[PDB]
């Protein structure tokens, strides 16, 4: 019974291939094509567009960068709404705008489907195993159903409410993560600098009020934590220029609900200024590496 | 074998209290005199003076709100340093400036004692109970003798460095602290202004990368966690007074050292603000408040 | 020869009224019915929706809050491109993002008309005499056309570069202005509480590398300048609300492009916490009072 | 009748050249020997330390960089105070903590000797010129002294208050012109970005409620004025690391006087950072570098 998948990188890719592990044909389609040679090789569908992807297709996911990337791929000349069938379901684990989820939604019950936004937490990692963490808004009736389905790419399916509440707990999420993660590398560097032993303040933070996610699972300082990205120069990891994505929507979703965030707008720009400096491609967690004095 | 207290407030009650359960004789001092008049009951000598605790008592412990108190508890002119005894062990538990701890410790050790900074993580609760984590700077040999005291106040006592080293440890942490905390409140009240339920944004960021202490053990947010100031106003527990004070500390600390802050400096500001719009006396965690509409 | 008229607020009734004084017929419109009664008694035609405005005027000026309003008042069900004619002349001088600006012009020159968009600087007063600054973005051979009408209602017309820079340049003025009077603001109580006089602060800043337009023009410390909203306990000016609303152009702006702004994101959320907490109304150099405990 | 000269820097030697325009004979020091040589070619008499400075002339300038600068070369081991003679003139024109100005206020009135505080506005061109602005805190009556002598250096010397209150206003102008200076490369920057062309976008902020000293007279974005760093790769002028300092004064202040700083804050984070990262020995304006992609 054929699932249709739109958007073959990072999370896209390994996603696509747990659904054929738990024993699913796929309806593939990527914009860039060489992404999806791998999966015409597998025995699975390559198609032209989104639509037809829809034609074949009676339950679709769609893992694509930003806002703009869904709104073509659903509402695009040859878009999934194109030829999308009665009682369809399409589910975007895009990180996207709230805003745009809902728009989304209003076109797709239009057409008589339902939509589901479905972002993620975890990384490419995560993905690999199945261990995602899936947030999904939309009808309450349907996430049974949606349920079946992310279960084989993910661990975790949790309820959020109506359409866009998924993004919105994605978006503040990564907000304080972004904001902790920054304190962290902020007091981490202070101390250093104070005379302390970093292997030690971290000690006292991680037993101490100070203790987050990013002290004591996601640790900055090289040499204080191994396993993570700052025991091998902030290679990989989720990348500095998503968090600024991800950043850039909480910011346009704090503005519009004229909700005050001053410590994440500022995290905004520090990430923002980050991927103009060099570190787009580094890890998230490289922010230590920014602060940190550079010699004369 | 007699010990010396000096400064009998939020912390230094309790704390007195338990060395008293330990077994300890206490030679109290405290320049608000109504705050000793519990212990002149308890059968403990009042004295007029840290001086004149200092020429009885071998080891001293002083609980102050910031450094000024320290150095004038110390140096003044009827301070410690005018009588205290060759060989004898000062404790400071107040969360004061390095920089500060340091200059004392000159001090301290020019007149032939020994001086430790030893500030604490934990508030009012954890100093009755005798949980408390002491955060301990100074010359390491002594840290034995420093532990077998401070173990009756609390249950965790841990060596920083050298003098300086724990007040940098308390004050970092309280940075870290303040950033988070505003940051749990900034998220929470975003998704709030989005359309979601506390109690389960909550969840989410708590079986997240966005976990943190101040999200699965202090919630600002009203209604979401038993047991903590949101669930009653926001009285007691850790006040932005204090709060701010100590941000402070890592303010000046950051402009010392040049090390930049650019949240930390901002969580600073904003409980500055909050001293000024009638926050001082509610518990730090109000900042939820401060930013919901 | 007839000019249509979109939005008759405090920017758009003295405007509207200016083209009166300059001997035009005014085609009204406004959402608030109330708004028109006076435009009715002198004369003008007051019709029920844009569209109608468009189905009796060959050039159109819309004066309206923020962008959805512009986006209604253009491409709403009974909007202006519903009925524009062959040719016209559409300017908004409303403040809106400049993407929206585009994204009409675009509309408009599919429909045969040209557009432009013409925000302007100076508040209530600088409409009534007439002194405003329009900032005008569009085709350049259609700038001599525009430059005719709105010089009517202002003293300074500039242009700007293509359909957007208007805005673009209206949205970056104000966010350089909430920096500096944030800065003056934080600067003066600095002093004050450094024990300055605030008059020879403001004197020393005047003439120095700080002084700008919010220090020596719109001072927002009480009686260091006659005249300016600070004066008259921060009534009338321009409104918190409106640069709150400013800023998040700015802001969304600068996400867009991806441009840094820190001291222009923090200007965005003070003034964000401030309409808030009861100074939506007040001027917006009310920050000072916002600062002060 | 001569006049001592301690620190003879980028301020400093201009300074004290302008003094020997006027005709004093000067008495000059500086812990860097090399910055002397061209003075005892000019026929002016080089000393061993301030103490010997104090020992020779009646009245003295200190350009020094920070307050440790001041504070070791007044109290120093060989520095003023313990060769200053009674009724002596001493003047203090580097910009330091206010605090610091006070202390030594005190040591030298104690000394039976008159001191103030007088820092500059200006920089290395209106050194040379003699137009600096000097603001200038002690006891009033020694004012009427200290214009006679100052105003041979600068153009305008204003009383400020007491002693302190030089500092002070230095300080809080600073303050405001990092703040400002930021706003304008982050108004410019957003600007280009939305694709103005940047001689218009300064055209409309220098006409506008934008318009400021940053601006209009010392515009970061390079090729918009002529004469500025901006048009020779910011070399020279006024150097990042003095302006982050002077900003470390402004915060450490802020925090002394509990006084809300959240923009005066981050501008110090900026500049901070800006000195970690090699533009140190660029003027301020620089930090349009900085953030420009
Ligand atoms: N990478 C991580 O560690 C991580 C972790 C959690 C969440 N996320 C979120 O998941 C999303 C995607 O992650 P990713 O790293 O796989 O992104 P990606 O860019 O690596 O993959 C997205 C794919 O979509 C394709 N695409 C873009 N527009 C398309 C269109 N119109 N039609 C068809 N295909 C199109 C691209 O070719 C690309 O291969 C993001 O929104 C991100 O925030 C990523
Ligand atoms: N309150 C908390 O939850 C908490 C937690 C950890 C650390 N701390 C730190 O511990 C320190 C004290 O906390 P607190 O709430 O007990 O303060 P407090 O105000 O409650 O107690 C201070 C006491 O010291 C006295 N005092 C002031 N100057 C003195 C002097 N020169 N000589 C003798 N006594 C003097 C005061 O009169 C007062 O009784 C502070 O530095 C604070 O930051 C507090
Ligand atoms: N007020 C100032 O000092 C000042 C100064 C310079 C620039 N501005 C800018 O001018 C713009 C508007 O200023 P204002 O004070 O006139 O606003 P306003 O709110 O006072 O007036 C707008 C009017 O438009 C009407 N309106 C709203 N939606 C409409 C719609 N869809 N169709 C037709 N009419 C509609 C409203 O009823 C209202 O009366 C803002 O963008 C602001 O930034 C204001
Ligand atoms: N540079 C400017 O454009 C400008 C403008 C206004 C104000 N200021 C203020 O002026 C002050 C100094 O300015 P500058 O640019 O000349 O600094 P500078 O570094 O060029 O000059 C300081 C001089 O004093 C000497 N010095 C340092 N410590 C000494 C000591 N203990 N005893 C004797 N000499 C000592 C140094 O060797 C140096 O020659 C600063 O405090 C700054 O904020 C500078």
């Amino acid at each position: 019974m054929p699932v249709g998948f739109i958007g073959l990188g990072n999370m896209g890719n390994p996603m696509a291939k747990n659904l054929m592990k738990h024993g699913y044909p796929l309806i593939i389609y990527d914009v860039f094509p060489d992404a999806c040679k791998e999966f015409q090789d597998a025995g699975e569908q390559v198609v032209s567009s989104p639509a037809d992807v829809a034609e074949k297709a009676d339950r679709i996911i769609t893992m694509l960068p930003t806002s703009i990337n869904a709104i073509e791929a659903y509402s695009g000349a040859n878009g999934i709404l194109k030829k999308v069938k009665k009682g369809s379901l399409l589910i975007d684990s895009s990180t996207i705008d709230p805003a745009v989820s809902k728009e989304l939604a209003k076109e797709v019950e239009k057409m008589g489907a339902v939509f589901m936004d479905a972002p993620v937490s975890g990384g490419v990692g995560a993905a690999r195993s199945g261990n995602l963490t899936f947030m999904v808004g939309g009808v309450e009736d349907e996430f049974a159903a949606a349920q079946e389905l992310l279960g084989c790419m993910g661990s975790n399916v949790v309820y959020c409410g109506a359409v866009g509440t998924g993004q919105a707990a994605k978006i503040c999420n990564n907000m304080l993560l972004a904001i902790s993660m920054i304190g962290t590398a902020e007091a981490m560097n202070l101390g250093i600098r104070l005379g302390l032993d970093p292997k030690l303040l971290a000690k006292i933070l991680n037993m101490s009020s100070g203790r987050c996610w990013s002290s004591d699972t996601y640790n900055p300082v090289p040499g204080v934590m191994d396993g993570v990205p700052s025991a091998n120069n902030y290679q990989g990891g989720f990348g500095t220029t998503l968090m600024a994505k991800d950043l850039g929507l909480a910011q346009d979703s704090a503005t519009s609900t004229k909700s005050p965030i001053l410590l994440g707008s500022l995290a905004h720009q520090i990430y923002r200024m980050m991927c103009a400096k060099g570190y787009s491609k580094k890890d998230f967690s490289s922010v230590f590496q920014f602060l940190r004095e550079e010699e004369t």
